[PDB]
Parts: structure tokens; C-alpha cells; sequence
């Protein structure tokens, strides 16, 4: 009823849209990964009288009720998707999509890194994003790659119009505690790698984490000490 969505509040394998600002979406959903049960995130961005989507929705059937979702909600075609990096939570769902009609993309790194990894792989590589600081338009959005943080190949989106930044993975809601799944994380890094998204878009009104609620500017500077706290 107008909060944003958490795992109370998404029946069971479906997906909740969030309104951020005019012709900006978060997608929401629920998975269960080691027998616990986490929400994440991902965009929708209006390009015109199409969308473009960052990141699945954590799985296959899930990623169909995000197209459902969509299709109810806004009613435009989903042409493209990127996914931010090569985790489940961002490229599980890509075969679902390319079913769909949907092109999907992903930086060089990430497509090699799902296919190691055995996950779903993005089926268009996304140049000009290898060198940190690197950034690059894509419709309506540009993606940046800040460095290692979360994971080697995470990117970054921002939304000009809206000044909304979409910080995927590598950004952390206000209320973690703890760096949360670090499995492919550089924590040395991280730090560095969120000093140059906080350098490049000054400006940034929202921050959606990959994770948990959107909020401000504050989120990045949040995410550097939590990270470094769980380092130390
Ligand atoms: C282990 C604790 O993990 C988290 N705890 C809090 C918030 C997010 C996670 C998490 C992340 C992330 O931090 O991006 N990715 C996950 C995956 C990916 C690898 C698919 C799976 C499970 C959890 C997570
Ligand atoms: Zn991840
Ligand atoms: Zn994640």
C-alpha cells in the first residue's frame, strides 16, 4: 500500500513494482538461497514507448512474473536488459528473457564470469566498461564500472533525467549490518570503488541498493563502513 516492498508483503513467487520517479521503476522479489530467504533488487526505465531492465528478478519463474508484472503495471515492451553482474540475483532469468523477446546484455567480464560460474549468461557484450571509472551510455541510462567492490565485474546505473543511481550489489541499504554476500568480493577495494561512484555522480537524489530500500547520498558512504568494519 505505497511502502516499499519487503518479503512480508510479496506473495509467494511474485514481484512488486516500485514508482521511484516518472519513468523509473524498482522491481522487487523474493528467493531462497542456503535455506534463508533474501529480497533484491533491479530497475525499469522507460526508453521512450519501450523499457529497458537492469538486472533479473533472482530466477526463472520469478523473472516471469516480473514480465507479467511489467505487462500489468506499465503495459510497454521490454526490449533490452543488462545485468549488473554475473551473481544469480542479476542474470538468473536471462533465458526467460531472450524467450521473451528481450535482448540482454552484460559487460565482457560478466558474461565469462556466469559461464564459469554456470549461470545464465547475457547474450551481448557491453564494451567500454573494462577500465575503472570507465562509463558509457545505454538508452536511457549510463552504466559506469567503478572497480572491484561486491564483485569484480559489478557496474553501476544512473538514470540522468532523474538523477537516480542504481548502485546494484556494490551499494548497501542503511540497515545492513554486515557486508552481505561476500563470497567474490575485493573488501580492500570496495572502499575505492564507492569513493569513485560518490565522485562521479555528486548529484545522485536517490541510491537503490541491489538489496533492500532505496534511500540518498548516504547509502555510499554507509556501504564504506560497513565494508570495512566487516574486513577489520
Ligand atoms: C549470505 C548473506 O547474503 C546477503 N545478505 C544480505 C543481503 C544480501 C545478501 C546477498 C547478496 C549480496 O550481498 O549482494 N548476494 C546474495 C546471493 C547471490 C550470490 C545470488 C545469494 C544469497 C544472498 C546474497
Ligand atoms: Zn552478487
Ligand atoms: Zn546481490
Amino acid at each position: 500500500s505505497g511502502e516499499y516492498p519487503t518479503v512480508n508483503e510479496i506473495p509467494v513467487g511474485e514481484v512488486r513494482l516500485y514508482q521511484i520517479a516518472d519513468g523509473v521503476w524498482s522491481h522487487i522479489a523474493t528467493q531462497s538461497f542456503d535455506g534463508a530467504v533474501y529480497p533484491s533488487n533491479g530497475l525499469i526505465v522507460r526508453d521512450g514507448d519501450e523499457l529497458l531492465l537492469i538486472d533479473t528478478a533472482w530466477g526463472a519463474k520469478n523473472t516471469a512474473a516480473l514480465l507479467a508484472e511489467i505487462e500489468k503495471q506499465i503495459g510497454l515492451p521490454v526490449t533490452r536488459a543488462v545485468s549488473t553482474h554475473f551473481h544469480d540475483d542479476r542474470v538468473g532469468g536471462v533465458d526467460v528473457l531472450r524467450a521473451a523477446g528481450v535482448a540482454t546484455y552484460a559487460s565482457p567480464s560478466t558474461r565469462r564470469l556466469a559461464e564459469a560460474e554456470g549461470n545464465e549468461i547475457p547474450t551481448h557484450s557491453l564494451e567500454g566498461l573494462s577500465s575503472s571509472g570507465d562509463a558509457v551510455r545505454f538508452g536511457p541510462v549510463e552504466l559506469f564500472y567503478p572497480g572491484a567492490a561486491h564483485s569484480t565485474d559489478n557496474l553501476v546505473v544512473y538514470v540522468p533525467s532523474a538523477n537516480v543511481l542504481y548502485g546494484g550489489c556494490a551499494v548497501h541499504e542503511l540497515s545492513s549490518t554486515s557486508a552481505g554476500n561476500v563470497a567474490d568480493a575485493d573488501l580492500a577495494e570496495w572502499p575505492t570503488s564507492v569513493e569513485r561512484i560518490q565522485k562521479h555522480y555528486p548529484e545522485a537524489e536517490v541510491v537503490i541498493p541491489g538489496h533492500g530500500l532505496p534511500g540518498g547520498l548516504d547509502l555510499l558512504q554507509h556501504t564504506a563502513n560497513v565494508v570495512k568494519a566487516h574486513k577489520n
